[PDB]
Protein backbone atom coordinates (compact mmCIF):
# COMPACT_ATOMS: atom_id res chain seq x y z
CA UNK A 1 0.00 0.00 0.00
CA UNK A 2 1.91 2.99 -1.12
CA UNK A 3 1.55 6.18 1.26
CA UNK A 4 -0.42 8.98 -0.81
CA UNK A 5 0.51 12.60 -0.27
CA UNK A 6 -1.35 15.19 0.11
CA UNK A 7 -0.82 18.74 0.75
CA UNK A 8 -3.81 21.03 2.69
CA UNK A 9 -4.46 24.25 3.16
CA UNK A 10 -4.34 25.81 6.88
CA UNK A 11 -3.77 24.38 10.38
CA UNK A 12 -3.99 20.95 11.43
CA UNK A 13 -6.55 19.15 13.16
CA UNK A 14 -5.47 18.27 17.01
CA UNK A 15 -6.90 14.81 15.89
CA UNK A 16 -5.35 14.24 12.51
CA UNK A 17 -3.96 10.66 13.38
CA UNK A 18 -7.19 9.78 14.38
CA UNK A 19 -9.41 11.49 11.67
CA UNK A 20 -6.90 9.84 9.04
CA UNK A 21 -6.66 5.98 10.78
CA UNK A 22 -10.27 6.09 10.15
CA UNK A 23 -10.55 7.64 6.88
CA UNK A 24 -7.56 5.38 6.07
CA UNK A 25 -10.06 2.25 6.85
CA UNK A 26 -12.11 2.75 4.04
CA UNK A 27 -9.38 3.99 1.85
CA UNK A 28 -6.92 0.99 1.91
CA UNK A 29 -9.95 -1.48 1.96
CA UNK A 30 -11.28 0.55 -1.38
CA UNK A 31 -7.58 1.76 -2.82
CA UNK A 32 -4.93 -0.25 -1.72
CA UNK A 33 -3.13 3.10 -0.43
CA UNK A 34 -2.62 5.03 2.85
CA UNK A 35 -3.69 8.72 2.63
CA UNK A 36 -1.20 11.16 4.53
CA UNK A 37 -1.92 14.79 4.73
CA UNK A 38 0.47 17.59 5.14
CA UNK A 39 -0.53 20.83 6.30
CA UNK A 40 0.83 24.67 5.06
CA UNK A 41 -1.18 26.44 7.27
CA UNK A 42 -2.79 30.24 6.07
CA UNK A 43 -0.25 33.27 5.64
CA UNK A 44 1.98 32.02 3.51
CA UNK A 45 0.29 29.12 1.73
CA UNK A 46 1.23 30.27 -1.85
CA UNK A 47 4.48 31.28 -1.23
CA UNK A 48 5.02 27.54 0.37
CA UNK A 49 3.62 25.56 -2.35
CA UNK A 50 5.53 27.86 -5.08
CA UNK A 51 8.21 26.27 -3.97
CA UNK A 52 6.68 22.97 -3.69
CA UNK A 53 5.70 23.06 -7.68
CA UNK A 54 8.74 25.47 -8.81
CA UNK A 55 10.70 22.38 -7.83
CA UNK A 56 8.87 19.51 -9.18
CA UNK A 57 8.61 18.27 -5.60
CA UNK A 58 7.45 14.66 -5.71
CA UNK A 59 3.69 14.95 -4.01
CA UNK A 60 0.53 13.26 -5.28
CA UNK A 61 -2.55 15.70 -3.99
CA UNK A 62 -2.79 19.16 -3.22
CA UNK A 63 -4.98 21.99 -2.75
CA UNK A 64 -3.91 24.37 -5.56
CA UNK A 65 -2.32 27.74 -5.49
CA UNK A 66 -2.61 30.33 -8.32
CA UNK A 67 -4.47 27.39 -10.10
CA UNK A 68 -4.94 29.16 -13.87
CA UNK A 69 -1.15 30.29 -13.96
CA UNK A 70 0.53 26.69 -12.67
CA UNK A 71 -2.17 24.73 -14.87
CA UNK A 72 -0.34 26.48 -17.86
CA UNK A 73 3.18 25.73 -16.46
CA UNK A 74 2.60 21.90 -16.28
CA UNK A 75 2.66 21.71 -12.86
CA UNK A 76 -0.22 19.83 -12.62
CA UNK A 77 -1.33 16.32 -14.48
CA UNK A 78 -4.02 16.90 -16.92
CA UNK A 79 -7.11 15.03 -16.02
CA UNK A 80 -9.05 14.10 -19.38
CA UNK A 81 -8.44 10.34 -19.02
CA UNK A 82 -8.80 9.55 -15.21
CA UNK A 83 -11.78 11.51 -15.15
CA UNK A 84 -13.19 8.82 -17.59
CA UNK A 85 -12.29 5.72 -15.17
CA UNK A 86 -11.30 6.79 -11.73
CA UNK A 87 -12.85 10.09 -11.33
CA UNK A 88 -16.04 9.27 -13.15
CA UNK A 89 -18.72 9.28 -10.55
CA UNK A 90 -17.32 12.69 -8.47
CA UNK A 91 -17.31 14.00 -12.21
CA UNK A 92 -20.83 13.45 -12.60
CA UNK A 93 -21.81 15.97 -9.56
CA UNK A 94 -20.02 19.00 -11.26
CA UNK A 95 -22.45 21.83 -12.12
CA UNK A 96 -20.89 23.17 -15.46
CA UNK A 97 -20.11 26.24 -14.03
CA UNK A 98 -17.23 24.02 -12.24
CA UNK A 99 -15.95 23.24 -15.96
CA UNK A 100 -16.17 26.21 -17.12
CA UNK A 101 -13.64 27.73 -14.37
CA UNK A 102 -11.41 24.84 -14.31
CA UNK A 103 -10.64 24.66 -17.82
CA UNK A 104 -7.64 25.29 -19.23
CA UNK A 105 -6.57 25.17 -23.01
CA UNK A 106 -9.47 23.10 -23.47
CA UNK A 107 -7.83 20.50 -20.29
CA UNK A 108 -9.09 20.13 -16.66
CA UNK A 109 -6.66 19.90 -14.52
CA UNK A 110 -8.89 19.85 -10.86
CA UNK A 111 -10.83 18.39 -8.91
CA UNK A 112 -13.03 21.35 -7.83
CA UNK A 113 -15.01 20.35 -4.63
CA UNK A 114 -18.95 20.76 -5.43
CA UNK A 115 -20.06 22.97 -3.26
CA UNK A 116 -20.57 26.95 -2.99
CA UNK A 117 -20.72 27.55 -7.03
CA UNK A 118 -22.20 30.42 -6.24
CA UNK A 119 -21.92 32.66 -3.06
CA UNK A 120 -21.35 36.41 -1.83
CA UNK A 121 -19.07 37.56 0.37
CA UNK A 122 -20.68 38.18 3.84
CA UNK A 123 -19.55 40.55 7.07
CA UNK A 124 -20.00 37.74 10.06
CA UNK A 125 -20.97 38.88 13.34
CA UNK A 126 -19.58 37.74 16.88
CA UNK A 127 -23.32 37.18 18.33
CA UNK A 128 -22.25 37.20 21.88
CA UNK A 129 -20.83 40.63 21.02
CA UNK A 130 -24.25 41.94 19.24
CA UNK A 131 -26.61 40.27 22.13
CA UNK A 132 -23.73 42.09 24.78
CA UNK A 133 -23.18 45.59 23.75
CA UNK A 134 -26.44 45.81 21.58
CA UNK A 135 -25.30 46.74 18.54
CA UNK A 136 -26.92 47.56 15.61
CA UNK A 137 -25.75 46.22 12.01
CA UNK A 138 -29.28 46.78 10.18
CA UNK A 139 -27.01 49.38 8.35
CA UNK A 140 -24.19 47.44 7.45
CA UNK A 141 -23.82 46.78 3.39
CA UNK A 142 -20.54 47.50 2.76
CA UNK A 143 -16.69 48.34 4.30
CA UNK A 144 -17.84 51.66 4.42
CA UNK A 145 -21.12 50.86 6.30
CA UNK A 146 -19.38 48.94 8.79
CA UNK A 147 -17.39 52.31 10.36
CA UNK A 148 -20.05 53.15 12.81
CA UNK A 149 -20.27 49.68 14.35
CA UNK A 150 -16.89 49.34 14.57
CA UNK A 151 -16.30 53.08 16.41
CA UNK A 152 -19.02 51.11 18.94
CA UNK A 153 -17.35 47.60 19.59
CA UNK A 154 -13.96 49.61 20.00
CA UNK A 155 -15.64 51.91 22.98
CA UNK A 156 -17.40 49.17 24.66
CA UNK A 157 -14.99 46.09 24.16
CA UNK A 158 -11.31 47.56 23.98
CA UNK A 159 -9.86 43.88 24.18
CA UNK A 160 -12.00 42.89 21.04
CA UNK A 161 -10.21 43.36 17.00
CA UNK A 162 -13.48 44.94 15.84
CA UNK A 163 -12.48 43.39 12.47
CA UNK A 164 -10.39 40.91 11.97
CA UNK A 165 -8.47 40.29 9.10
CA UNK A 166 -4.87 39.02 8.58
CA UNK A 167 -1.91 39.10 5.98
CA UNK A 168 -3.78 37.51 3.24
CA UNK A 169 -7.12 39.49 3.37
CA UNK A 170 -7.74 41.19 -0.23
CA UNK A 171 -10.80 43.37 -0.21
CA UNK A 172 -13.75 41.88 -1.92
CA UNK A 173 -16.00 43.46 -4.51
CA UNK A 174 -18.32 42.45 -7.57
CA UNK A 175 -15.25 41.74 -10.02
CA UNK A 176 -13.92 38.33 -12.01
CA UNK A 177 -10.70 37.56 -12.30
CA UNK A 178 -9.29 36.15 -15.63
CA UNK A 179 -6.41 34.94 -13.53
CA UNK A 180 -6.66 35.12 -9.74
CA UNK A 181 -7.07 37.55 -7.05
CA UNK A 182 -2.82 38.02 -6.54
CA UNK A 183 -3.21 40.44 -9.96
CA UNK A 184 -4.76 43.33 -10.41
CA UNK A 185 -6.53 42.62 -13.66
CA UNK A 186 -10.44 42.54 -13.16
CA UNK A 187 -13.27 42.34 -15.56
CA UNK A 188 -15.88 45.07 -13.50
CA UNK A 189 -19.10 43.57 -13.27
CA UNK A 190 -21.08 47.02 -12.50
CA UNK A 191 -18.62 48.48 -15.15
CA UNK A 192 -18.10 48.11 -18.73
CA UNK A 193 -18.09 44.31 -18.78
CA UNK A 194 -16.33 44.27 -22.38
CA UNK A 195 -13.21 45.54 -20.28
CA UNK A 196 -10.40 44.54 -18.58
CA UNK A 197 -9.46 46.90 -15.91
CA UNK A 198 -6.78 47.34 -12.87
CA UNK A 199 -8.36 46.84 -10.07
CA UNK A 200 -6.60 49.61 -7.52
CA UNK A 201 -7.91 51.94 -10.46
CA UNK A 202 -11.50 51.32 -9.90
CA UNK A 203 -13.23 54.26 -7.83
CA UNK A 204 -15.11 52.34 -5.64
CA UNK A 205 -12.03 49.91 -4.89
CA UNK A 206 -9.98 52.60 -4.24
CA UNK A 207 -12.77 53.87 -1.58
CA UNK A 208 -12.35 50.55 0.06
CA UNK A 209 -8.95 50.97 0.02
CA UNK A 210 -8.71 54.45 1.96
CA UNK A 211 -11.68 52.93 3.99
CA UNK A 212 -9.45 49.99 5.52
CA UNK A 213 -6.90 52.35 5.89
CA UNK A 214 -8.77 54.97 8.22
CA UNK A 215 -10.02 51.42 9.99
CA UNK A 216 -6.09 50.59 10.12
CA UNK A 217 -5.39 54.66 11.68
CA UNK A 218 -8.26 54.04 14.15
CA UNK A 219 -7.12 50.57 15.68
CA UNK A 220 -10.06 48.83 14.11
CA UNK A 221 -7.76 46.39 12.08
CA UNK A 222 -5.25 44.63 13.83
CA UNK A 223 -1.65 47.19 13.72
CA UNK A 224 0.48 43.59 12.66
CA UNK A 225 -2.09 42.84 9.91
CA UNK A 226 0.00 42.60 7.15
CA UNK A 227 3.01 40.24 9.63
CA UNK A 228 0.98 38.77 12.00
CA UNK A 229 0.36 34.26 12.50
CA UNK A 230 -2.27 35.16 14.60
CA UNK A 231 -5.35 34.15 14.21
CA UNK A 232 -9.18 34.34 15.27
CA UNK A 233 -10.62 31.50 16.23
CA UNK A 234 -14.63 31.98 15.00
CA UNK A 235 -15.08 30.25 18.68
CA UNK A 236 -13.51 33.23 20.78
CA UNK A 237 -14.44 36.50 21.85
CA UNK A 238 -11.35 38.09 20.23
CA UNK A 239 -12.85 39.40 17.69
CA UNK A 240 -16.36 41.13 16.60
CA UNK A 241 -16.39 41.02 12.59
CA UNK A 242 -15.19 39.06 9.98
CA UNK A 243 -15.34 38.60 6.44
CA UNK A 244 -16.86 34.94 5.11
CA UNK A 245 -17.90 33.68 2.01
CA UNK A 246 -21.19 32.28 2.38
CA UNK A 247 -23.37 29.90 -0.37
CA UNK A 248 -26.14 27.06 -0.44
CA UNK A 249 -24.17 24.53 1.18
CA UNK A 250 -23.76 26.35 4.04
CA UNK A 251 -27.23 26.66 4.68
CA UNK A 252 -27.38 30.61 5.55
CA UNK A 253 -26.07 31.36 8.97
CA UNK A 254 -26.28 27.83 10.16
CA UNK A 255 -22.78 26.68 9.42
CA UNK A 256 -20.97 29.51 11.12
CA UNK A 257 -22.91 29.19 14.16
CA UNK A 258 -22.37 25.86 14.42
CA UNK A 259 -18.82 25.93 13.98
CA UNK A 260 -18.73 29.56 15.98
CA UNK A 261 -20.99 27.25 18.54
CA UNK A 262 -22.77 30.17 18.98
CA UNK A 263 -25.24 32.85 16.75
CA UNK A 264 -23.09 34.18 13.54
CA UNK A 265 -25.11 36.84 12.27
CA UNK A 266 -24.27 37.87 8.33
CA UNK A 267 -24.83 40.45 6.19
CA UNK A 268 -23.77 40.41 2.54
CA UNK A 269 -21.50 43.28 0.77
CA UNK A 270 -20.72 41.97 -2.86
CA UNK A 271 -23.24 40.00 -5.38
CA UNK A 272 -24.49 36.53 -4.90
CA UNK A 273 -22.79 34.93 -8.69
CA UNK A 274 -21.02 31.94 -10.38
CA UNK A 275 -17.53 33.73 -11.29
CA UNK A 276 -13.79 32.60 -11.66
CA UNK A 277 -12.99 32.68 -7.67
CA UNK A 278 -16.17 30.61 -6.94
CA UNK A 279 -15.39 27.86 -8.68
CA UNK A 280 -11.67 27.64 -7.56
CA UNK A 281 -12.26 28.16 -4.66
CA UNK A 282 -10.77 24.47 -3.96
CA UNK A 283 -9.49 23.20 -6.62
CA UNK A 284 -7.45 19.54 -5.68
CA UNK A 285 -4.29 18.74 -8.04
CA UNK A 286 -2.44 16.05 -9.03
CA UNK A 287 1.26 16.25 -9.29
CA UNK A 288 2.25 16.00 -12.83
CA UNK A 289 5.65 14.15 -11.58
CA UNK A 290 3.01 11.99 -9.58
CA UNK A 291 3.81 8.28 -9.12
CA UNK A 292 0.46 6.92 -8.43
CA UNK A 293 -2.01 9.35 -10.40
CA UNK A 294 -4.94 6.31 -10.95
CA UNK A 295 -4.59 5.72 -6.52
CA UNK A 296 -4.86 9.61 -6.38
CA UNK A 297 -7.85 10.33 -8.47
CA UNK A 298 -9.88 7.20 -6.97
CA UNK A 299 -9.10 8.88 -3.31
CA UNK A 300 -10.24 12.27 -4.64
CA UNK A 301 -12.85 10.02 -6.37
CA UNK A 302 -14.26 8.62 -2.63
CA UNK A 303 -13.29 11.57 -1.20
CA UNK A 304 -16.30 13.34 -3.11
CA UNK A 305 -19.02 10.60 -3.39
CA UNK A 306 -18.38 7.79 -0.04
CA UNK A 307 -20.18 9.73 2.78
CA UNK A 308 -19.17 7.18 5.11
CA UNK A 309 -15.51 8.78 4.79
CA UNK A 310 -16.16 12.56 3.98
CA UNK A 311 -18.48 13.15 7.15
CA UNK A 312 -15.80 10.99 9.32
CA UNK A 313 -13.80 14.13 8.19
CA UNK A 314 -15.79 16.78 8.34
CA UNK A 315 -17.74 16.32 11.16
CA UNK A 316 -15.13 13.58 13.18
CA UNK A 317 -15.16 10.63 14.63
CA UNK A 318 -18.73 8.67 15.78
CA UNK A 319 -20.24 8.96 19.00
CA UNK A 320 -17.49 11.90 19.81
CA UNK A 321 -18.37 14.40 17.78
CA UNK A 322 -21.80 13.83 16.39
CA UNK A 323 -24.63 11.10 16.02
CA UNK A 324 -27.41 10.38 13.04
CA UNK A 325 -30.62 12.08 14.56
CA UNK A 326 -33.21 8.83 15.04
CA UNK A 327 -35.32 8.64 12.14
CA UNK A 328 -34.46 11.76 10.30
CA UNK A 329 -32.55 10.90 7.14
CA UNK A 330 -29.31 12.26 6.63
CA UNK A 331 -29.92 14.68 9.61
CA UNK A 332 -26.75 14.64 12.48
CA UNK A 333 -26.43 16.90 15.64
CA UNK A 334 -23.00 17.43 16.93
CA UNK A 335 -21.58 16.29 20.60
CA UNK A 336 -19.34 17.87 22.93
CA UNK A 337 -15.95 16.38 21.24
CA UNK A 338 -17.01 18.43 17.96
CA UNK A 339 -16.21 21.93 19.85
CA UNK A 340 -12.94 22.83 18.14
CA UNK A 341 -9.70 21.75 16.36
CA UNK A 342 -11.27 18.25 15.53
CA UNK A 343 -12.44 17.82 12.53
CA UNK A 344 -12.07 19.38 8.54
CA UNK A 345 -13.67 21.87 6.86
CA UNK A 346 -15.99 20.65 3.74
CA UNK A 347 -15.88 23.40 1.58
CA UNK A 348 -12.18 22.04 1.21
CA UNK A 349 -12.56 18.11 1.82
CA UNK A 350 -15.25 17.21 -0.55
CA UNK A 351 -18.84 17.47 -2.52
CA UNK A 352 -20.59 19.27 0.14
CA UNK A 353 -23.62 17.50 -0.95
CA UNK A 354 -23.00 14.25 0.62
CA UNK A 355 -22.38 16.30 3.87
CA UNK A 356 -25.20 15.21 7.26
CA UNK A 357 -27.07 17.88 7.49
CA UNK A 358 -26.90 19.33 11.30
CA UNK A 359 -29.71 19.86 13.41
CA UNK A 360 -29.79 23.48 13.41
CA UNK A 361 -30.05 24.04 10.03
CA UNK A 362 -33.83 25.12 9.61
CA UNK A 363 -36.45 24.27 6.85
CA UNK A 364 -36.82 27.70 5.76
CA UNK A 365 -32.66 27.45 5.32
CA UNK A 366 -32.53 24.16 3.49
CA UNK A 367 -35.38 26.11 0.97
CA UNK A 368 -33.87 29.33 0.76
CA UNK A 369 -30.80 26.78 0.11
CA UNK A 370 -32.45 24.98 -3.06
CA UNK A 371 -34.01 28.41 -4.35
CA UNK A 372 -30.72 30.07 -4.32
CA UNK A 373 -28.92 27.26 -6.09
CA UNK A 374 -31.85 27.31 -8.40
CA UNK A 375 -31.45 30.82 -9.30
CA UNK A 376 -27.90 31.81 -8.98
CA UNK A 377 -26.73 33.48 -12.73
CA UNK A 378 -23.26 33.04 -14.57
CA UNK A 379 -21.08 36.22 -14.53
CA UNK A 380 -20.59 37.66 -18.19
CA UNK A 381 -16.58 36.38 -18.13
CA UNK A 382 -17.43 33.21 -16.14
CA UNK A 383 -14.82 31.02 -17.69
CA UNK A 384 -13.16 33.53 -19.54
CA UNK A 385 -9.69 32.02 -18.37
CA UNK A 386 -6.29 34.15 -19.60
CA UNK A 387 -4.10 32.40 -21.65
CA UNK A 388 -0.51 32.93 -20.46
CA UNK A 389 1.76 31.85 -23.60
CA UNK A 390 2.58 34.88 -24.93
CA UNK A 391 3.41 36.72 -21.43
CA UNK A 392 5.12 34.24 -19.43
CA UNK A 393 7.68 36.34 -18.46
CA UNK A 394 5.76 39.25 -18.00
CA UNK A 395 3.27 37.53 -15.92
CA UNK A 396 6.25 36.62 -13.57
CA UNK A 397 7.05 39.73 -13.35
CA UNK A 398 3.94 41.10 -12.53
CA UNK A 399 3.74 38.87 -9.60
CA UNK A 400 7.20 39.52 -8.79
CA UNK A 401 6.54 43.03 -8.06
CA UNK A 402 2.54 42.83 -6.62
CA UNK A 403 3.99 39.75 -3.69
CA UNK A 404 5.95 42.97 -2.25
CA UNK A 405 3.82 45.77 -2.28
CA UNK A 406 0.75 44.31 -1.94
CA UNK A 407 0.17 43.05 1.48
CA UNK A 408 0.68 46.35 3.08
CA UNK A 409 -2.05 48.23 0.41
CA UNK A 410 -4.86 45.16 0.47
CA UNK A 411 -4.77 45.34 4.18
CA UNK A 412 -5.00 48.99 4.49
CA UNK A 413 -1.09 49.76 6.61
CA UNK A 414 0.03 51.86 3.78
CA UNK A 415 -2.23 54.81 2.35
CA UNK A 416 -3.06 53.78 -0.88
CA UNK A 417 -2.68 57.23 -2.14
CA UNK A 418 0.81 57.07 -1.66
CA UNK A 419 1.30 53.53 -2.50
CA UNK A 420 -0.55 52.62 -5.21
CA UNK A 421 1.25 55.25 -7.32
CA UNK A 422 4.29 53.73 -6.05
CA UNK A 423 2.91 50.08 -7.53
CA UNK A 424 1.51 51.50 -10.59
CA UNK A 425 5.23 52.94 -11.47
CA UNK A 426 6.93 49.77 -10.46
CA UNK A 427 4.28 48.27 -12.64
CA UNK A 428 4.45 49.86 -15.44
CA UNK A 429 8.52 50.15 -15.42
CA UNK A 430 9.62 47.36 -17.44
CA UNK A 431 6.44 47.59 -19.85
CA UNK A 432 5.24 43.83 -18.33
CA UNK A 433 2.18 45.32 -17.02
CA UNK A 434 1.10 46.92 -20.13
CA UNK A 435 1.42 43.98 -22.42
CA UNK A 436 -0.43 41.53 -20.03
CA UNK A 437 -3.11 44.24 -19.93
CA UNK A 438 -3.59 44.50 -23.91
CA UNK A 439 -3.01 40.86 -24.36
CA UNK A 440 -6.12 39.99 -22.02
CA UNK A 441 -8.04 42.84 -23.60
CA UNK A 442 -7.55 41.20 -26.81
CA UNK A 443 -8.07 37.73 -25.81
CA UNK A 444 -11.42 38.77 -23.86
CA UNK A 445 -12.75 40.55 -26.81
CA UNK A 446 -12.45 37.53 -28.85
CA UNK A 447 -13.75 35.53 -25.99
CA UNK A 448 -16.86 37.74 -26.29
CA UNK A 449 -16.71 37.98 -30.12
CA UNK A 450 -17.33 34.58 -30.16
CA UNK A 451 -19.92 34.00 -28.39
CA UNK A 452 -22.00 36.42 -30.84
CA UNK A 453 -24.02 34.51 -33.77
CA UNK A 454 -22.92 35.58 -37.12
C1 LIG B 1 -17.81 27.79 7.67
C2 LIG B 1 -17.21 27.39 6.34
O1 LIG B 1 -16.67 26.26 6.22
N1 LIG B 1 -17.27 28.28 5.37
C3 LIG B 1 -16.73 28.04 4.01
C4 LIG B 1 -15.80 29.20 3.67
O2 LIG B 1 -14.70 29.14 4.58
C5 LIG B 1 -15.31 29.14 2.20
O3 LIG B 1 -14.68 30.37 1.83
C6 LIG B 1 -13.27 30.34 1.74
O4 LIG B 1 -12.72 30.33 3.06
C7 LIG B 1 -11.28 30.20 3.06
C8 LIG B 1 -10.92 29.91 4.51
O5 LIG B 1 -11.13 31.15 5.30
C9 LIG B 1 -11.87 30.86 6.51
O6 LIG B 1 -11.19 29.90 7.32
C10 LIG B 1 -9.90 30.35 7.74
C11 LIG B 1 -9.39 29.28 8.68
O7 LIG B 1 -10.27 29.29 9.80
C12 LIG B 1 -10.21 28.09 10.60
O8 LIG B 1 -8.89 27.88 11.14
C13 LIG B 1 -8.43 29.00 11.93
C14 LIG B 1 -7.02 28.62 12.44
O9 LIG B 1 -6.24 28.73 11.28
C15 LIG B 1 -9.43 29.24 13.08
O10 LIG B 1 -9.06 30.41 13.74
C16 LIG B 1 -10.89 29.36 12.65
O11 LIG B 1 -11.80 29.27 13.74
C17 LIG B 1 -11.19 28.17 11.76
O12 LIG B 1 -11.02 26.96 12.52
C18 LIG B 1 -9.99 31.71 8.47
O13 LIG B 1 -8.72 32.20 8.91
C19 LIG B 1 -10.66 32.73 7.55
O14 LIG B 1 -10.91 34.00 8.20
C20 LIG B 1 -9.85 34.98 7.99
O15 LIG B 1 -9.46 35.17 6.66
C21 LIG B 1 -10.49 35.60 5.75
C22 LIG B 1 -9.93 35.65 4.34
O16 LIG B 1 -8.87 36.60 4.25
C23 LIG B 1 -10.95 37.00 6.16
O17 LIG B 1 -12.04 37.39 5.30
C24 LIG B 1 -11.42 36.84 7.61
O18 LIG B 1 -11.91 38.10 8.13
C25 LIG B 1 -10.34 36.32 8.55
O19 LIG B 1 -9.29 37.20 8.66
C26 LIG B 1 -12.07 32.24 7.20
O20 LIG B 1 -12.83 32.02 8.37
C27 LIG B 1 -10.72 31.49 2.44
O21 LIG B 1 -9.30 31.37 2.33
C28 LIG B 1 -11.31 31.71 1.02
O22 LIG B 1 -10.83 33.00 0.61
C29 LIG B 1 -10.53 33.03 -0.79
O23 LIG B 1 -11.71 32.91 -1.64
C30 LIG B 1 -12.63 34.02 -1.41
C31 LIG B 1 -13.89 33.71 -2.28
O24 LIG B 1 -13.41 33.75 -3.62
C32 LIG B 1 -11.93 35.35 -1.74
O25 LIG B 1 -12.82 36.44 -1.43
C33 LIG B 1 -10.70 35.55 -0.89
O26 LIG B 1 -10.01 36.78 -1.21
C34 LIG B 1 -9.78 34.33 -1.06
O27 LIG B 1 -9.21 34.29 -2.38
C35 LIG B 1 -12.86 31.67 1.01
O28 LIG B 1 -13.35 32.82 1.76
C36 LIG B 1 -16.54 28.94 1.28
C37 LIG B 1 -16.09 28.83 -0.15
O29 LIG B 1 -17.19 28.78 -1.04
O30 LIG B 1 -17.23 27.74 1.67
C38 LIG B 1 -17.85 27.87 2.95
O31 LIG B 1 -18.61 26.70 3.24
Amino acid sequence: KPVIKMYQIGDKPDNLDELLANANKIIEEKVGAKLDIQYLGWGDYGKKMSVITSSGENYDIAFADNYIVNAQKGAYADLTELYKKEGKDLYKALDPAYIKGNTVNGKIYAVPVAANVASSQNFAFNGTLLAKYGIDISGVTSYETLEPVLKQIKEKAPDVVPFAIGKVFIPSDNFDYPVANGLPFVIDLEGDTTKVVNRYEVPRFKEHLKTLHKFYEAGYIPKDVATSDTSFDLQQDTWFVREETVGPADYGNSLLSRVANKDIQIKPITNFIKKNQTTQVANFVISNNSKNKEKSMEILNLLNTNPELLNGLVYGPEGKNWEKIEGKENRVRVLDGYKGNTHMGGWNTGNNWILYINENVTDQQIENSKKELAEAKESPALGFIFNTDNVKSEISAIANTMQQFDTAINTGTVDPDKAIPELMEKLKSEGAYEKVLNEMQKQYDEFLKNKKLE
